[PDB]
């Protein structure tokens, strides 16, 4: 959720943009939510990050 200057733990776009994957603050931090066509990926260093699964599935 975007607070202000920095919407915290979205504020480095864990899932990248909107259409890839929406992000969520939990209780975790944040958890992210691909769209249709998108998938979860731990980005090398464990990240949640949103990446294509291939164009629209």
């Amino acid at each position: 959720v975007q607070l202000s200057e920095t919407p915290a733990a979205c504020s480095s776009n864990p899932c990248g943009p909107e259409a890839a994957g929406t992000c969520k603050e939990t209780n975790s931090g944040y958890i992210c939510r691909c769209n249709q066509g998108y998938r979860i990926s731990l980005d090398g260093t464990g990240n949640v990050t949103c990446i294509v699964r291939q164009e629209s599935g």
